[PDB]
């Protein structure tokens, strides 16, 4: 992923105009293939035009170059772009919300499974590490960065995530299909133990762990059904089939003609097409968004950081499960116990565009 | 379905351009007829103006030609086909979502409903058995490949989801309207009677039970609503007029007009309409992906899989209910329970691109 | 409604075209008296300039024809009415996902309403047709259908779905609002009366019984909003005006011109303005879109079948928490008892296409 | 608001062509003074032109029509009012769901807080107008009208809402925000103290009443919400520059030209230009769609009517909770149980529409 | 953030009109600069074009102009600008969704978190500052304005939200990542520790509070998935692009051209642009709608009041919990005790708009 929010906080004079300087997850790095390819195409083919090509020959050519012109049409696929990237969009937002994280499962666990024990300790972590191993298994079917970093179970097994005898368990099942499934199962299994075992105090508790771990299995097999259900193959064909057939249009029907036949709207001939080139950025950039998004968990430098988010929630789910659990700092009195209004201090760099009247109701002003 | 997300992982250079030469799902498999039609008129119509027609009746056909050329507006219908199409993958998306999958019924299950005993087991298998009845009870009513695996209810019986008696029982009901719903009630007394009988220890967990029954089921009913109620048969009247209007004045509006007239926008005659073929398979196509779309539960290559989600459904809850029932691995220390920070290894193909500052905020950098 | 999905189950060649031979429901049905009047108009304004206008009014006239189709404008039109009709399509899906169905309501009663006696019976019984009635009140409010089948509250209790009693409860009540909320409120009470009695074994079936309740309620809650709260009126006017400006514009700036005077792209008169007929088919067949599904619960073909939902959801409701009230086949073995897999057989019809690897990941094939 | 959609109905030959002749919340009402100007200025300036401005000058004049009409953009315009429109549109109706209803806490408070006496009562209907008193207040900082009917708490309190002693904790709470929450934070503890007292009788229901009242308060804070953040100031300004760019182009750009000169496209002078007016009527109309649901509370025909909503909510909630407090009909045998099939009669007039065969499914006419 | 919904209460004759006349927040505070930016490169070609260029080097000036005036594309922008500003949009209205708010957590518990003692009011207060505290933690990660209130935790902890000893507790965690959800840990361990010690008298009350919990740590989440991943930088770029190459074209393309040479549309010279102005104020403020909004967290105009909404919630939850706890007046009859109907009355300055009939239903009026 490529954050830029920091720069774009307000709404300054260059503010989008210095976002075209980057060069990490940028249009240029997309495109700039494409682009030279097309400039390789047009410049060939005007070459050709203006010295190989014979002066009978070159009437036909310039026939052709006032055809292909004419149905150079830039407003539809402008269309079928909108629907489809907006579309593809909705899917890599929805894809993204859909990531399997365990911060919610985290605060009931560390807040229902007691114990300060070993045995507490135990049910927390590997009640924790079922969701995160279920997590590995979706993402590394999911992700190509994350089967590079897990290319086989065993894999998964020395990275801590599964242990030996779950390894041998996990095997033995007979299914043909993906198991990310099985710890979600196990997590099943271990919070019925705990409750039954008295580690889970309340009927509640129970409850409110298997909705939180159903919720967690649901963006799992989420991830699975974006995966296995592409956006449908003939739309994408469609859009590129659009996209190519308007920029091989623009390819021959942009051609800079010869003055010298004098043909209205082709009198100049700058042997560089600027403005089909801005066009190619708009168009071909906005067939890119969709191209990198499509499958938001490959390589691409805006694709999601599967391997961080899979750090991040494995660290802080211990942390708060093993680390955090049962240990508060004593409740006493804050600063504002016997003031009326709790009411924070501003610092000199926010008080002075701050400490406004405060918004009551649109009707107030009457 | 058409799994092609492998392919886009990344933008490539010839990311999109490669996904052309599919032919499984792809536009040619769904257009080649309707562009031979197409391609066969117009050639036919050429071929009758520079042969057959009189130069008297010529004149006449080529202002024709003028007149139906000036009226070919390609932009309206492709506002026409924007709308459709999103309101056809919105539904199509939604359809998929509402397919009958047990996971969090198997879940739940092996999580509330216990015993080792015989009376346990077929308490969760006969739970999950019934969920997965009115599952191809549904989908059978609605897809044409189930309905063609399963075309009777006998068919049912001997594939095992239900049996002799609750065969009497699901025909002596008196009803005219479909029975899908049948298991759901069924799963509803049985789950009732678990929790009387003491398999179901708590009452929170009977109600986690009935909730997820009730998802389920809501699942099945909205297959049977998307069957049941069309896109309007007036909106995909009004697309297909637009789309054909359109096309029948490229048909004659597009006709290769003798040079020799010297008329403006015609002097040309490549005996092939490159161009227009290129539109019709940008709009032919952008069609064809509502009509293949409209019912994601026939038998297009891009169709919704749903004996493979039948069977696997299937497998999956019984494999978790009966045979992973209480069958966990002892709890022991993973490979950080001495260590502060619970972080994985990185392979060497990943730990070149990973190994970088994590993201904290935007108002860090200051 | 017209249900043409098993046509459209697969893109074939003739899919969408055929749907255009089709009456009930179409565009023709809708449209075929506004077609007679506009050709009428442009035929009776054709007929007049050839034979009734002096021939120094024709110049004007033409004149007139040539400033009216200057301003004919087919592209913005276009935009209201796909925004316009998106609301509405959304409004109209939206209405029907409110009907008051009661599925959810009958698996909570039939797993939590207890009694083989007369009194469990009356109970579940009552328990329904509370919500039956109150989905017919509310449906007779919105549905045109169901008030001529339900004109007063008196065909309501011939109906069997209030009582007596119940009607004398109902009528006393002093209250100018619409009453269909009155059979929620007794839905309430009666399960507070059947939880104290001990019909409701569990305190979290009784919270499950009022919050599926509360979820039919709004439901009927939000059938009543839809129908008060009517698109808004300018905006229904601003896309009529639109539309019907544009047609104006079309009837006269399309008029055939005579030949004679040579006027550029009006050097032909084919006494019919099919292309300008098959803009009218686009155009006010869009906007016919919009004029049924407005409101859907009127008398059109694909407006919705309320009253076959209530005779479905009563005879349903019924049977489930009557007849099927713990009424259950023994627990068996099924066919998979002793298997490792729990797979199903396919047909003849059926294996040659399935029988194929399953999908495992996107990241499984490198 | 101005309700039509019994209408609408049907697709009826004149349906919305007759709604162009209603006037209350009609395009009309919003337009006409908007309108009159339009004219008044194209008039003037059509009137100078032909008698004030010189010879010579009208060269210069003519010059610049042209010029203004070559400017003169109807599509672009239509984007930023599709879009901005479309906005207004779903926070209008996000906003509608929003409005302060308790019909869910009227049904939940009859279900749960009990006793036939003076205290139940008590309990019931002061439950109910705290909730009905906080919906009062966000609607008095939200809606002109309902703060022209309150326009103090004075008036609160004389209206019934608040009492004397609930107005005086009210007023000692120091804080400087808006206190609808107030009576929210009053209804949690009353219900803690009736669920202490033994009014509710089981843990489940105070859940869910505590439930009920979290989803009321968050609609009046969404109400606060929508009231604080309006549609961005920039967009509206932008969609407004647009508009009127748009319409002061075509003021000047399409003045009616002396046909003398013999300019094309301008050899025409109908001293109005009803065509332009048409256009007006669309474009600003779609504007004004905007200008009338940017803010839904005000006093617009169309706006939604809060004080009902208000007078309903009270007195059906206090109908609910009060006088319909375990007042229910002796349960009794309905007309269909010994009838094996629950089905209702049919009118003479929809049994003939009726009686069709039930739709099982799409796979069930093969 | 500009609030103007006052304003707008109804759709006057210079509603929106007067919008245009607004400073702050507005679209001339976003684009001025930019604006004499393109005013003055426009005046220095034109300067430089009527002066400084030879004669033969101004024949070429203005061919390039006309050239630049075709490709001068202002529909296909509009696309772009219209998908990206929504979505941009979509996303900013999410974000000010996922504020972190306490009023459910407030109202859950005053209701469940019970004592008058020093022990209870101190659980009440730690486990609200708790909340606090996590909201303070993230939106200070998100929000430049609330960073540069609280640059350190030195400031969190000298602003009373986060204790001495929690401040040892937090930086003693080992982790590398955000810890905002600290608090929420906190949160759970407390509420854990006061359902073990009696303060939470039922089961129900304590899922109560982790269900609120959890909502509110989403919320927390949320906003730090929309910081972290941004709107795609390439489809910010693709923007951009066409935006900029518009203008570009536009700056050159319509330059007035010296009407001595009598090209066709270029007959006139105003020496100002205007309608090229209005032009880039629609199209630079449609793209500085989405410029404002990306970051909506920044110190623009309209961006949200992240420190006011801090505040405003610490100071309510503080009184909701504290002096509000158990803090009722007594339960006394009502004004419409011994009425029949509960209907509040109406001001001088209402009831001739209102008392009117009550909407019963669509089909009532027949
Ligand atoms: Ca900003
Ligand atoms: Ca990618
Ligand atoms: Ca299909
Ligand atoms: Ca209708
Ligand atoms: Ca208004
Ligand atoms: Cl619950």
């Amino acid at each position: 992923t490529v954050t830029y929010t920091a720069r774009v906080a307000k709404a300054r004079f260059g503010g989008f105009s210095k976002l075209l300087l980057l060069w990490r997850g940028s249009i240029y790095k997309l495109l700039w293939r494409e682009l030279l390819c097309f400039l390789g195409l047009f410049m060939a083919l005007s070459a050709a035009y203006r010295f190989v090509l014979t002066e009978e020959q070159k009437r036909y050519f310039e026939k052709l170059v006032l055809y292909c012109d004419r149905y150079a049409s830039l407003i539809p696929v402008s269309f079928v772009l909108g629907f489809y990237v907006t579309l593809v969009v909705h899917r890599w937002w929805n894809q993204y919300l859909s990531m399997p994280l365990t911060d919610a499962l985290m605060c009931v666990v560390v807040g229902t499974v007691h114990g300060h024990d070993e045995r507490g300790r135990l049910y927390r972590r590997t009640l924790m590490r079922y969701a995160g191993l279920s997590g590995v298994l979706i993402l590394r079917s999911v992700s190509t960065a994350v089967f590079k970093r897990f290319p086989t179970i065993d894999h998964v097994v020395e990275a801590g995530f599964m242990t030996r005898e779950e390894r041998k368990k996990f095997e033995n099942l007979n299914s043909s299909y993906n198991k990310y499934w099985v710890p979600c199962v196990w997590f099943c299994n271990l919070a019925a133990q705990a409750r039954r075992e008295g580690r889970i105090r309340d009927n509640g508790a129970f409850k409110l762990l298997l909705e939180e771990l159903n919720v967690f299995r649901s963006k799992c097999g989420m991830l699975f059904h974006y995966d296995w259900i592409s956006v449908p193959l003939v739309y994408t064909q469609v859009v590129t089939i659009a996209v190519y057939s308007y920029f091989l249009a623009c390819l021959i029907g942009r051609q800079f003609l010869d003055p010298a036949q004098g043909y209205k709207d082709h009198d100049l001939d700058l042997c560089v097409p600027i403005f089909t080139l801005l066009q190619f950025f708009f168009y071909a950039g906005w067939l890119k968004v969709a191209e990198q998004l499509i499958n938001p968990f490959g390589e691409d430098d805006d694709d999601f950081e599967t391997n961080f988010l899979i750090d991040r929630c494995f660290q802080v789910s211990m942390l708060a499960v093993d680390e955090m659990y049962d240990d508060l700092a004593m409740l006493e009195k804050d600063l504002y116990w016997d003031a009326a209004e709790a009411r924070a201090p501003y610092t000199a760099a926010t008080a002075f565009l701050m400490q406004q009247p405060s918004f009551q109701g649109s009707t107030f002003d009457i």
